[PDB]
DNA sequence: GTAATTATTATTTAAAATGAATTAGTGTTATATCTG
DNA sequence: CCAGATATAACACTAATTCATTTTAAATAATAATTA
């Protein structure tokens, strides 16, 4: 049903949980699930394409992440990821903020879609820790 | 001891359904990972929230579009840069047409001089658009 | 097509082990590798070199020094990018100190703009330091 | 001293462009050319070994390599982190699909620039790389 | 009592790791050129 | 043809890298136990 209640599991790291947990209360809140819900409605409106600008015009896009390097085959999907996405991506701009952290901007080409594509497919990859999305125009 | 542990989430049908539709079918690797970024979103927001000067390991970038045909407005910018408390670490220059211009300013340091950037910036007559990235370092396990 | 074959090359002892001990103290992966970076090397040389307006696949990098308080210098260093005919593909700033400015200029085109671009930058007052890195991308087989 | 013989693994092609230098430029032999090559490379990187002020020198890398080498760009990360006070930033282009342009900017005395330098050059899939100092 | 939320265990799936098969790099021996 | 020589080809062996394999862990589904 549209309506009916149900269930989904997420595996992660003890400390992660115990963040999350620890944000409950202070801001309001009653259920883990009902915070958790929040802050999915809340990547549904950020991760919006449509409604921005109609006819989706080739935008520019500055895609900011943060990454660790450490991880296994991570840089290799990345450069895949911004190879097969051509013209798409202007350029790469790189800090290697400390042994386990890695700043990245990523200027970015195309529409609504193929832009928000990105920020998911690469925001999407595990161990890409942040990955925030600035729209402008092209 | 920092171990990997499961745990269930409670919703309509119809949310878990646009959440796998909208994103984790658009690219998403997992429904984990999108948790793991939320939680990781909100552990950001939480620390540039915490308005403490002896933290400088609170990095950002300042995307800004403007006219490099408004007089002195590029004379000023750098100048804004150089004088700056903060650690401006580079800027990237996209030359888009004859009238914009795209710049990523990497910058670190105290949230209210970072902010004062964005502020001077961003008021200067010729910038079209300032927005500020807010973001920061983690640990391994984070 | 895509095939690895070998070949010798005769030459006085002395002269392998000179060229042996800087694969060593510069360390380069293998005896092999240097040698096609070398052939790499020389055909771009050579593609550069034979100046035609043609190959519009060329890339090079400008790197400039210059003092950010000469007055208009960064006005008319971005009008030179942007009047530019070659494709100007970004540029990477380094705010050195109060009196220096790094900047890499990324260009793509014909030989001919490319060195106009940098006759034309190199030739401002305050420009203290032009550099141009004349490469070329590589084909598989290459 | 005495006259001995060296093995060179390649693919065809870059052969084949080696080949067509011998001629146009006044060869008796491939292996004159490469000799004279070796020479030529080996007078160049001594005259930038030797003059090490210890004075902070800013420096910019540029690199071209191959994306498809497995891992390359893992292991050219892992070095720059490994001298990370040093690096400054990196600008990439993604040019074709098996070329990839990097401007590595780097800070440091001659010595640390040189050591860093060579770490990357040296990689396998690491087509070009030029030093500009100032 | 009902129903949503947590916790635990099971199944599916993706990431590591292992090790044979293959390939790249270099040293050695042999044939093809070269010069006068 | 010739010495008497280097240049190139062929061959051989060694370090390095793939790839298909097994192994291990993570991601979701299912279900049981709690809390509103
Ligand atoms: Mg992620
Ligand atoms: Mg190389
Ligand atoms: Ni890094
Ligand atoms: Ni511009
Ligand atoms: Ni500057
Ligand atoms: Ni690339």
């Amino acid at each position: 049903k549209d309506d009916s209640i149900i269930r989904f599991s997420v595996s992660l790291q003890q400390n992660l949980l115990d963040e999350l947990d620890n944000r409950i209360i202070k801001n309001g809140y009653s259920s883990r699930s009902e915070l958790v819900r929040d802050m999915i409605r809340e990547k549904l409106v950020e991760d919006n394409w449509a409604e921005d600008n109609p006819n989706d015009e080739s935008k520019i896009a500055v895609l900011v992440v943060i990454y660790d390097h450490h991880q296994r085959e991570l840089n290799q999907r990345m450069i895949d990821i911004q190879h097969a996405s051509g013209t798409h991506v202007l350029c790469t701009t790189h800090i290697h903020m400390d042994e386990h952290n890695c700043l990245e901007t990523i200027i970015l080409q195309g529409n609504s879609f193929e832009i928000q594509r990105l920020q998911l497919e690469i925001g999407g990859l595990r161990g890409v820790k942040f990955a925030k999305l600035t729209k402008a125009s092209s």
